[PDB]
Formats: structure tokens, sequence, C-alpha cells
């Protein structure tokens, strides 16, 4: 029933930070650029569009901001503007210098579909260095009522939301410029006050360093305020008398850069970027002391003035204008990959660490079957017991019949015995896929009994993905060991923390070798739970935001379903790059709810100790995942059924 | 007078971030490696030592924190530590679970010689994801009043400053964790009322990308309250039940970091750190909106209570823990240099663009003597030209007579004429080093006489070094033009741009070679007004903070005195590394002093238009320089006399 | 499109304070006289009239106030009043005593259209010495809220500010006698609030110095409160049983009287003025304490009532009360006209001299060409010299040829010496309008190198009129020199200052003599740029006020198209008293806002120090004019097209 390709209905809002082109003192001509720009916002669907501090009159113009003609005239043209907006679709964000009561303030103008919903003062005017602006322009810090503009009386102060009364994840704040680069910003008790998108209006002269100054202002307050961050700074057309300028425009969303202009362009250019108001929701909804600051502040926060308008944005396919990573666990950057190995890799021997010093040492058992997961535990257990000063022979690893294993430990030094279950389970299946739990329960019955008689712990191997899926026979079972260090490691990030291993050479080459042959091996379960790359894609919307299954899908379509678009991270040979349909994506996902929410729990119930890895979660119930072991997941599949088109 | 090589006596603040190994459920434990490191901190002279949070329990042990022998233990242990401190340095700053009214509080403790300052509890507690902090402590937002600890009332609440009575620069503000991930935290407040060193005690388990997230606050943080950051995590010790740790320890200063120490580390570790109250106290001075949003927010800054302390810090030699650039103007770092090339490269582009448009393209005359500033205005005019689609032989370059000039412009494809103006000077000499500005003159005259008579404009070549030191002949002379690219760019970085500008290689390989043969001819005046590299320098410590000559001879002494310590920029053969004694620093000091505080004014007074280049400031009296050009340095000089060794 | 013979199109408001004849005790008799004067304020196009304190009743009444009688005939005669005011155009102040609660109160009643505004109570009644007001009436200070008049509840008290919606620069504020005499008066709070208009309605016994006493409060509330203050006072009528009356009214406009009426006349009297609301605008705009002052009382001036009306003013031509100066640099009052020449002179000379002194008393080189400008430098370096106790004889003036002079250099005794620059520019001409260029960079060329050739500076001699027009060889020019005394001196001022020179007769008459030749052959360049009488009038309406180009031919029209209209300062025989045509003042205005806002810019932005003269304003860009460099005139010449009648 909801139209699946349209971004707005899945909780997206399109904006845009647009330089447009400045002629100094000619507000009729900067208008004549705004409205240029302004339309191809429309064009794109976009629901806000923020233009550079003083747009109509020109930032650098000093006493001439005083002139009465270049004040007129900045009315005309604002007044001829929002005549315009009739027929536009975004929420405008336009500068100007207009006089109220005394003096004139240095503001911005938010204007939609024909009418002013209010204008918002500067408050923090800098008179420093190359800034002269207490000189013309009064501060707007503490200013409240209405200013009179085209006939109408509008809102006008620093206390100002603009809620989208049919779009609530989009709720707008303003500010401009140096107002976000003092020890309290305007736009950290609006976010408090419930404003979701914070924009700013800048000209700022630029200087060496300062566009690094700008980026750690805006990223930061995007991500302590769980807020997007749109920034347009002014370009082409300022005085250059004293100043240059470089026109940046630059999109944040809690942390993460969405989108950025050229620098020092020839011509206009615009930043425009798909928000996703349910990410920040997300966040805000799980992060109590956000809230509890906003009750801290209640007086400061209570007292904004909320003015509502309707968007009644596109309902139709428009794209979607965001990098959708296809591996959430697994950064297609490849120095942002290898710092995540780097940190996966000492969170896991670190915490194996503490425990064997809790321990006094003890030997530690391994089960070993050559595999993925079960090579890179036996190495994080070698490197724990390096650092901790002790003999790799303190390390007993078993093979358990029922190959790169034996050529892995007797390249690493440790104790190698190969026990061969097959004959205790046939008494087994004579005393009492049943055939092969009973195989899981006599590895595990095994080598709990071995780590008794030798004084030594289990060390578990199973990963995040196999907790998510409930892959794993439960009770006696591979879920089961004194301390497992690849709880926290979804399978999709297994691969990488290897080939990390390898490239760190640290082991020699030997084992460099066969942890090579390891990878080559085992690369090439996902028959009756699918492809671990769309289960851990799901797990992390899951675990991270609690999406609904369609968000969920609509994501993962457009990060898979074209091989050819986005980035793929290090370790993908062309061939090995698939692309999914949505009917393929839709299965999966049936698949992932279903046993998430309820088949999965109970195994998850009673997990081993083992330390928390991702940013986007672990899965202990004693952690981040709290949740009952007897329900059901009806509602997440009639979602998809009424939800997500068949193909 | 002063001891000139006591850091303390300059305004440096030593300050530690500690983390130590955590015995969980032991306080005896943790308190006895608190006190050895404590200890360690003493003798290096640090006037702080901060330790991770919850420090005498171990952060992570959940509902042990509820346990009376636990508490009874940590109060015990508490106590002990603050005997102790009686003989220490340092003001320490420790974290403990401590019980008040009914609940169990995470406070920090304030402790200096044998008392308790203060009691700090964590405002904001985390609990979703891996924290449970509500389940064990109290929120300690709005509490005041007191606790009591050992038989005394001492102050308690998240409104505490600690100010050093001997020390004004130095007033402390404490909060904890989370407390700085919120969009209003308590440090931000604090810094208004008047805290310059912001101290965070964490626990915080370590995940991928935490770090990161980590650094991102305590920068920003350090940068928008214009403070120091000083920053400590837990580490080895802590529970790996479900977590892992890290240890990281930080200092930041303005949104740059200090110090930083090693991750996941075998041991504890300690980042130190002199932090400049000066470069705080200097910042603050002038960003005047700093203290207009302390004014919005009166009465929450007004009401903090302080609580005085004196320091009594080492008087002596303790060296400096800090890196000073050799050249404020010229980073080291490769990477940022690269960055802020490209940067002054397109200001000053940018800059002549903006006005050659205004102007309807003019054709540009240009002195060109083969020097490197002229060389290098020559290729920002060709690149403006270029960009705006404007034919190179509109660009009029001269040669003025009284080599890599003629090679350059033919390289270039420009015009290219050579005047000799000796015939002129000698009519001149007769109608009337005065030779010398004869010669100066009549280049200038002739200059504009051609740009009259050819419809154009003369563009200045003179650099910013040359118009702080008044290193120019007034009036009709080389500081007279219609715009000047150069007048902005200090002498330190023409060489570096001109560098960049081959690298780029966008010119070809023909002008490359040009280039890189003036760099050669002309790198190897400086013999009046003394080596650039010291001239710079100082200018950068005037402009940018206003420091006294005793306080810039020591940062000049720190940074030059041995070639062999700190870092060299790109660009510097072993052979080109000179080193400068004390007595050498001193000598262009007080050349420095008088020439720009007083000589050189004048003629600065009246300059031409040319953009703002770098963040230390550029010296147009409509900009970032204004002062009176009738003035003694009588103040200055005789500074230099009392404060600063003859050698 | 606009009338342009309108003074409400342009800005102004009509305002009139009338003296009626009282008849004490009989109310009626005394609203006749007030209608029969509002009726001639209506025909007089006046949007406001304001009458005595007590109109009603009479002032000097006494115990008769409290008499149900005459309280009630005061009621009867003001609803007949409103009833009336249906048909006249001006707001109505009338004073009438009333009761409201318990007593009655000393009001005025703010009447328009048939309808009353609201009514306002003395706030301070005085109780000493003649004055007895506390006995028979209330104090208003504090009272809010409504009061019952004709069937209405209308606003009542000291908070109230009447607002034209039509003419936004009108905004009324009332008060009484006595209020404007104590330390915090309430018309300085309702300025503050918004007000532009403060009334005054006074009864106010005439004892010997009491006028101007009136004069020192009411002239200083209007220069502090940037407003027009409009008072009148009881008349003829009033008992004289101990007191006489004297009938004044008179109008202020921020420290300027426009109007005043004759004392103790015979018959009634009003003052009619044209306040320039924009003047009051423009200097609100301008001086930001005035907006720090409300913001720091936000309080007491945020919570005035606005009550609304809408004026509906003549549309047509009514002329315009107001005089207007021909000359906004030289004051046509010649008492006024010597103070600034001794003041302007002054100014020049301490200004040099600091110069002198900070130099160590360098010698003074001067171009000597005989012109108005270059003898009045003359005179000037000559008395710096004289007042610093230094030889005439280090003063080198130089003729420059390509008569007046050398006789003026002779007679002073200072070193004179002509040289011939025709021969240099010869060989510059060839080595190489051009013509003249190369002449002007020559003279500048020399006279630099002469003074550095000799241990000397440089003293300009151009004047602000030239630096307004860019009137002046840019670079190697007659910009610049070390120190120019006459930059702040418009070229109308000039001649002035000298003829105060020469009446001073300091100089002896030899002296005097030279200077009168030189006024005798200058008075009789303004044929490119046009007569520096109107060049100037356009430059101090646009550095001290910003007004627009419309506004500006309007007030130039009304001082310049008629010579026996207004007045001429000394100095003009009637032969030399030109008047200009509408079409004459619009081309040299067209011709003003190019030069000024667009090409000569550039020119300024590197100006010789020198001191600020003119309260109207300098051109200094490190002063009263920050301005871009590159900026076009487009809008100010639009405005012109578009407001401006051809002829």
């Amino acid at each position: 029933s909801m139209n699946f390709y349209s971004a707005y209905q899945h909780g997206f809002v399109r904006v845009a930070a647009c330089t447009h082109h400045t002629t100094i003192g000619d507000p009729a001509a900067n208008a004549a650029s705004v409205l240029d720009m302004a339309r191809a916002c429309h064009d794109d669907g976009a629901a806000l569009a923020v233009f550079p501090e003083l747009t109509l009159s020109g930032y650098s113009i000093e006493d001439v901001l005083l002139q009465d003609s270049l004040l007129d005239a900045v009315e005309d043209a604002l007044l001829d503007l929002v005549t315009e907006s009739a027929d536009l679709l975004p929420v405008l964000v336009v500068g100007a210098p207009l006089r109220h009561r005394h003096r004139i303030y240095n503001t911005a103008v938010v204007i939609h579909r024909g009418a002013v919903l209010g204008v918002v003062p500067k408050s923090y005017l800098p008179t420093y260095r190359e800034f002269y602006e207490r000189r013309q322009m009064a501060p707007g810090d503490g200013e409240r009522g209405t200013i009179r503009i085209g006939g109408a009386d509008v809102a006008f102060g620093t206390d100002l939301l603009f809620a989208a009364s049919d779009l609530p994840g989009f709720v707008l704040h303003v500010e401009i410029a140096e107002d976000m680069f003092v020890p309290m910003p305007p736009s950290a008790e609006a976010a408090l006050a419930g404003a979701t998108v914070l924009a700013n209006l800048s000209g700022s002269p630029i200087t060496i360093g300062r566009a690094e100054d700008r980026r750690l202002l805006a990223r930061s307050a995007s991500a302590r305020c769980l807020a997007a961050y749109v920034y347009a700074a002014a370009g082409e057309g300022e005085s250059t008398t004293d100043l240059a300028w470089d026109g940046q425009t630059m999109i944040w969303e809690n942390g993460a850069l969405l989108a950025e202009s050229e620098r020092f362009p020839k011509g206009v250019r615009r930043s425009v970027a798909d928000v996703d108001t349910e990410l920040l929701r997300s966040e805000r909804l799980r992060m109590g002391t956000f809230d509890d600051n906003r009750r801290h502040h209640r007086e400061l926060t209570e007292s904004f003035r909320r003015i509502d308008f309707a968007l009644d944005p596109p309902a139709g396919d428009i794209g979607l204008l965001r990098e959708v990573e296809r591996f959430p666990f697994v950064p297609a950057d490849p120095q942002r990959l290898q710092q995540d190995c780097y940190e996966a890799y000492n969170i896991q021997v670190s915490g194996l660490e503490q425990r064997l010093r809790a321990l006094d040492y003890p030997k530690v058992v391994i089960g070993v079957s050559g595999g993925l997961d079960s090579t890179h535990a036996l190495i994080v257990a070698t490197h724990a017991m390096d650092r901790e000063g002790r003999p790799r022979s303190d390390i007993l690893a078993f093979a358990l019949p029922g190959n790169n294993a034996i050529k892995l430990a007797r390249a690493l030094g440790v104790t190698f015995s190969e026990i061969d279950i097959g004959d205790t389970a046939r008494l087994m299946l004579h005393t009492i896929v049943t055939f092969e739990n009973v195989q899981a329960g006599l590895r595990t019955d095994y080598l709990f009994r071995i780590a008794n008689q030798r004084g030594g712990i289990v060390l578990g191997t199973g990963d995040l993905s196999e907790l998510a899926l409930g892959w794993s026979t439960y009770g006696v079972g591979d879920q089961m060991s004194h301390y497992n260090v690849n709880a926290g490691v979804p399978k999709t990030l297994i691969q990488h923390l290897i080939r990390w291993v390898i490239s760190a050479g640290e082991f020699g080459e030997k084992v460099g070798e066969v942890l090579q042959s390891v990878l080559d091996t085992e690369i090439t379960s996902e028959a009756k739970v699918g492809p671990f790359a769309l289960q851990d894609f799901s797990l992390f919307q899951v675990l991270r935001y609690g999406f609904r299954p369609s968000k969920i899908a609509f994501l993962a379509w457009h990060a898979w379903n074209d091989a050819e678009r986005g980035n793929w991270p290090p370790g993908f040979p062309k061939s090995e790059r698939p692309s999914y349909s949505l009917a393929e994506i839709r299965h999966w996902l049936q698949i992932f709810v279903q046993r998430f929410y309820s088949f999965s729990q109970f195994k998850r119930s009673a997990l081993p100790n083992g330390p928390k890895v991702s940013h986007g979660g672990a899965l202990s119930p004693r952690g981040d995942w709290r949740a009952p072991s007897d329900m059901s997941a009806r509602i997440w599949l009639d979602q998809i059924d009424r939800e997500v088109p068949k193909g």
C-alpha cells in the first residue's frame, strides 16, 4: 500500500544547502540567483533550501548595510521571493538585513508556500579580527515578539521551531554563522526543545584552517544534538577588498557527513541529501540522557514557539540521495576499515587477557574446525597468551571429526590433538539431523571434560550473526563455553579481521600462509538462513535503530540491488560482488524477523561472557539486548506482507 | 629577574591524565595504583592529575557498587589518599562511588594538599545499550550543598570551580564521561563561568568507533569552550564479563591535541603536557562573543561556587612538555601543510578574480624581479586570468633594472617588457640609499603610468612579513598597488606555495622548471631585519595572541635552539636547518617590537586591498590590526631588558 | 511614481504645539478654542496637535478642580471634541482633569478620528514653591488598565505608545510638564520602547529663567532620546491671582530647535514643523548603544502597550515647514559658523602637532599651487610649527609647474623652492590626460624623494570632497602623503576657514593680504563633477544618514531652488548666490551616487592619516566609512530613475 520506492514514505527528508551568486549591494540580483536555485531544489523534491548569511544584500558590504536604498531594496526583493514561493515545495531560509525597532538585525527569513513563517536574528555578532558586525547590526539573543513583513506580523526571535505537521520527524531550527561557535549555541537548546534539523547560514570569509573549524563545529553539533546540521557559506561575488570566500556547503547527520560541495567553485553549487529522520528519532529514543538534559533545562527548552506548516512532499519515486553501505559492520573506506579491524582485534584480545589474569592463567581449550570463526579465535587466544607472557603450549587445540586446522596449530606452536567423536556418538544414538546434534553436543561435552581434567577453560568461537539467527545447537552445544571472544563479531567482519591479521604479518609468514589458505578455502548454513551479507544488514538496522521491516528492505535494496552502484570494501574480487533482488531481500528478511524476534532469543538468554565489539551492538542479554524468550514475530511478518512488494 | 627557563613563570600549567591499574572491588589496591601515579605526577611538576571514572571501586562492577563493604572500603581508601596528598603538588581528581542523602553518586573527588576541595557528582547517567548506571547510582544534576567526608563538610555539586589563587589562568571544572556527550554539557556552562581547564573522568567501555567519538566531543569541547580538556578512560583490570577497555588518555587545548597515550596498553600510562593558560586567556580576550554568550546565560553562569587553593608550583627549569612549531605559518606535518598551501593559493586567486570581474577585466600590470614574491604573484595572476577565461597576454609583466623573470614570463605566455629605469633615476637624482629609494619610487611611478595608459591595474607583490617590519619604501613605493595578492602571506610560507604549485604541475613542465630555478636561486634584507623565520615567529605570537616579549622569546628558544629537536616541514635539506641562540632570538626580538609596534604602522595605515590569508592574522588596518601610527615601543623594549637573559 | 513634492512621502511628519485661549473654569469655552486651533492644524495637514496642561479646565484653578460641575462640564466638553475629531486629520492631545477610581488625575487625552486612543495621567505632581498639585490630583505613575470614557473602555496609564500603522516612523508618547524634569523621565523609557515623537503638555507658570529651564530639558530630552519633543505651555486666560503665564510652544528634534512661538502673545499661537522621521530613524540605526540601553532595561521597555491608528495623511504638495541649510557643512548663522571654523582649525593644527612630536619634529614638505586647499594647509602647517616652538624655515614649500604661492610663502617666512617638472615628465612620456597624470605623479614622486633626502615628511592638501568623488590620481598621486590635514574638511568649508584665519589676523597684515588675494583669485573640475555646493550637500546626507537619493534630491531642491528663500552664510555677495533646478540637482546626484558608492572607494581604501573634522563624518576606511571597493551603484541610480522627476 505505501509506495515502497518513495524516500518520503520511508521517513527521509530531502534537504539542500546552497551557495548562490552574490551581487554585493544588489538585492534584486541576489534574489534572482536564490529563486533559480530554489526552483532547482523544488525540481529535486527538496523540503528545505538554506542559503548563505545575508543572502539578499551580500554579507561583506559593511556600512552599505545602513544605506536606506540598500535596506529598501532588500525588503522589495524579499517580498517578491515570498510571492514566488507560493509555487515552490521547499521551505526557503534566506538571509537579509531587516529593520526592527531601533536597528537592523542580521536575519534568516524562513519562507514557505507564499508566507513568511518566521524571522530569526543572529544571536552573537563577532566584532574582532576580521569581523565588525556589531557596528552595523544589533544582537538578536533574547529578542522575541513579532516583526512586520509585507502586511503580516510574523514571529521573530531566537526561540522558533518550524514543525512540518505532515512530517513529524522534520522540525527545523535556524541559527547564523557565529551562533554555532559559542560554548552554548542556540541550536543546542533547540535540539533539546525538539528541533531535528538545524540550519546555519554563514558568510564566513575563508582563511587557512577555517574550513576545518567549520567542519569540527558543525559535525560535533550534529552528533551531540542527535540531529542533521545543514550549513551554507557565501562564495563568489562577496567583496574581496580584505577577504576571500570559498562557497562551502555541507550536510551532517549525527556526526556523519551526508554531502558537501566543491570549495572555491566557479558558479553556484548545492549539497543535497536525504536525511533519515527515523535514524535521528531512533537515536533520541534510546539515549535517555538526551531527554534528562532537556528536563534539567526545562524552562529554557519548554518556551520555544512552534510554527506549523504542511510540506505536502512528493509521494513518488524520487530516488534516494544517500550512501547506504552494503556492510554496516564493514566500512567500504579502506582506512576506516583498517581502524575498525585494529579495534575489534584488540577488544577481543584484551577481553580474553583480563579473563586469563583473573583465573590465574588456566590452560585454554579450543575446538578448531579449520573454519573462519575458530581460526580467528585461535589467533586471538595466541596473541592474548603472548601478551600475558604465557606459553603457547598452554593452548590446547582440538580437531573433532564426525586440515588447515592442524597446519595452523602446528605453525603457531600450540598443543594440538585430534579426538574422533564418531564412536562415542554411535553409542549415544543407540542408548537413546538428530545424528548431527548428538555430534555437536559430544564436541562440547568433551571440550568441557578435558578442560576440567586439564585445569583449563573452554573458549567459544561462535559469532554474533549465529547468535542473531539462533544458528546453534542449544544447551550442551557450541554456544556454551567459558568465554567467547567472537560473540560480539558479526560473520561479515570475521574475514576482514583475518585479512587484517595477515597484513599485520606479526605472526610470521608460515602462519600468514595458513590463514590465507583458510580464507581461500572457506570463502569460496547460508542455505537455511540465507546470505550473511543480508542478515548482518538487517541485524544492524534492528539492533541499532529498531527500524521496521519495510524500512530495512528499502535501505537494503538501495545498497544491494545493483553491484555497480555504491562502494565495496577491500577484499571483493569483481567476480565475488553479488547483487540481490527485492524478492530475495524480502524473503531473507521474513526469515530474519521470525528467527530474530521469536525463535532465537531463548538460545541467547543464557550466553557466555565475551566482550561487546561493534558500535552497532552485541546481543548479550546482560548488555545491548533485553527481550522475551517467548514472543511471536507476527506483527513484523504482517508488516512485510502489507508494505514490501513481492518483487 | 623571572627564571626565564620556568614554564610556570611563562603562564604554562602542567596537567596529567592517568589511566591506573584497576582492581575491581578492591579500593585499597586501586588507591595504591593512584598514589604511585600521583607521585610520578608530583615528580614531573604537574599541577593536576585526573584518573578514570569510579577509580576507587572499578567502573564496571554493577550491583557490587551497592555492597556495604565495597562502599566502606572506598571511604577508607579515599581518606588514606587524602592524607597522602598532604605531600603531593598536584590537585588529584579521583573517582569514587559515595553515599549522600539516600543514594550513592558517581563522583569525582578533588583532592589537594591534605584536604578535599570538593566532590562533583556525574550529572547524566546513561541507562541504554551497555550502560545500566541509573540502576545503582543517582543523577547529580541540580544537586548542591555539602557532603560530609572525613569529619569535614565540603562542597558538593555540579556548580563548582577550583581556582588556583597563585595561578589565575588555572581554573578547574570537573565532569564525568556522559556529561560531555549531551547537547548542553555542564563543562560549557563552567567555561562561560570562568573554568579554563575542563577535566573528564571516564569509564567508557571501548567499541569500534568509540575512540573517534570521544575525540570528536573532547576536541570540539576544547575549541568551543576556548579551554583545555583533560580526559582519562579506564583500562586493564576492569571486568571483561561483557565489555573491553582501552585505557585511552588525552589532553586537548583549544582544538589542538597536546598529548595522548597508547591504546590498549600493558601497564599504566599518562598523558602529560604543559597547557598555555595565556593562549586560552588571549583567545577569550579577543573573542567577545564568548563573553556575550556568558551574559546571555548570566543567571546560570554567575551562581558557580569558586573554591580557592594555592598550588605553589615549582619555580625552576622543568623543561616544556609541548610541541612548539618553528614555523607558526608553516606546519611541519606534510598533509597539513599541503592543505594550507592549497587554501592560501585559492584565497589569493579567488580574491584577485573578484577584483578582475568587478573592474570588467582590466589588463594586469605587474613588476617582476625574478624574486620569490613577484614570481608567485605572477603565477596567481595567471591562474586567475585562466579561470576567468581571459587571455594571458592581458598580463603585462615588467622587468625594471637599476633572468628567471623573463624565462618565467616567456614560459607562461604573458606579455613581457623590460624597462630600464637607470636613466630616469639619473635625471631625478639631479633635479633634486637615497639613490636606492629613487629607484623604488620610479618603478612604482612607471607601473602606475603604464597601467593608466594601457587600461590596467597594478598588482602588488609585497608580503606580510615586509608589512610587519616596514621593509618597504613608503608612498610612491612597492606597498602601493591596486590589489596585492601577497599582502596576507608571510615570507616563510611563500616558498612552500611555490613548491606546492610545482607539485601541482598544472602549469606544465617548462613552467615548473623555471619556478624550481627561482627557488634554487633565491633561497640559497634579512641582514637589517634578521631571519624571517624568527620574525615570522614573533609576528604570529603578537598578532594572534598579543604575548609579551619574554613569552615570545621562551617559545622561540624552545622551538629553535636545537636543530635536532622538534620537526621541520618538508623542503629543508639537512644543511639548511639553522639553530638560534637565546642571544640571537633576543636581538631580533628587540628589532621586531621596535619596528612592529612603533616604526612600521604608518606604512600599513594606507594599504591596498588584498585578501586575508592566515588564521594567524593579516595586517590590514581595515581588518585584523588597528593601531596608532605614532606610538613608542618603550614598554616592550623595557620588558625584554627586564625579563629576557642576555644569552 | 511617488509624488515627489509630498513631505509625507519623503518621511516627514507635520506636528503642531498649540497654546489656546484659556477660560478658567469654563470647559465649553476652552474646547471651542481647542477645536478652532485643531481645525487650523487640519488645514495645515498636521498629524499631531498638542495643547497645554489641563486644557479643558484651566491649569491654575486649584480647588475648583474638585467641584462636581467643573468635572461634569469637562466630561461633556471632552466628548463633544471627540465627536468633532471624526472630521479632523491630526491626533489631538488635550489636557483634562478626569475621575478614575478614587481621585481625579491630571490627564492628556489622545483623540483621533472620532475615538479616544488613550488617556495618559501625569506621573509626578509637584507640591513645592508655587505648585500644589498633590492636593487636588493623584499621581499617575504606575497606573495601568483602562478608563471609561463615553461608553468605551480605553487604555489608561503611563505605558502607552500610539503608533501610526501607515507611518511607522511616527510613534507617539505623551507626558506632562514635571514629568520631563525628574532624573528618570517617563519619555526616556518610552523612547527606548520605540516612541519617536515625545509630547509634553505644560501649564508652567512663567518666572525669570524658567523658559531657559524648559528649553534645556526639552532640548536635551530630544537629543538624548534621538527624538522629536513637542512642548506647549499655557498662556493668556490662566488666573493671575499669584502667577503669570507666557504661552510658550516649541518643537525640538534631536537637539535642534525646529520651531517656537512668540512669548507672552496677544492671542493664540502655534509652532508647526515637519519632523524628519527618517533623520530620527537613521540616528537610531547607527547609535547601537541606544539599543544596548533598551536591552539593559528590557523589562521596563518591553511592557509598553502600543495603540495603533491609521493617519491617512495628505498625499499632495503641502510645502515643507523646515529650514534646510544649503550648506550642511557651513552653517548660515555667523556665530555658529565662527565657532565651527575655530574648531576645524584647531582640530587640524593639533592633529598635525601630535604627528610632529611623535616624529621628533621632521621637516615638513608641502606642494603649494596657490589654490585654496594648499594655501590653507600651509597656514595650518605654519601654526603647528609655531605652537611646537619650531622654526618656520623647517617648512619646505614647493611650487611645481607643468604666484600667490610664492607671495604667501615669502610672507610667512617658510623655505620656498620651485621645481619645474616639465622636463622629467617629457622623459617619462617617452620612455613609456595621460600627459596630465604623469605630471600629478611626478609631483608626488619628487615630494617624497625630497622628504627622504631632507629628513622630512610630505603633508597632503587634498580635501574631503575630493575624497568623496574620487577626484584624484590614484597611487603615486595627490592622495598620498604622510599626513593630510585637509582630509576631513569638505571643499565648501575650506574658503571659510581661510576667511576665519584672515579675520583672526594673528598672522599679520601682509599674510592676510595674500590670503585675501587667494580667495579673490580662486573663488571667482566642478565641470566634470559639478558644483561642490551640491556634491557636499549629498555627501553629508549619505555619510551622516544614509538617506535614499529621492530624499536627498527633495531636501536639496527645497534648500537650493530659490536663491531668495532660506539663509546664506557670510561671504556670499548677492551676485554669487546661485540657484539650481531639480533637473540640475538630479543630474549631479546621479554622478554623486555613481562616484561615491561605486567608483571612488578604492582610492580611499588606502588613505593617509589625518584627523576627522566634521560631525557629519570623514571618509577614513579606518573610521567613519567602511565599504567595499568593488560594488555597483545600480540600485541608487535606479532609485533616481524611478522616484525623481526629470525636471
